[PDB]
């Protein structure tokens, strides 16, 4: 298995 995020502000 495996966890994975991602995050994006201007």
């Amino acid at each position: 298995g495996y966890r994975v995020t991602g995050y994006e502000t201007q």
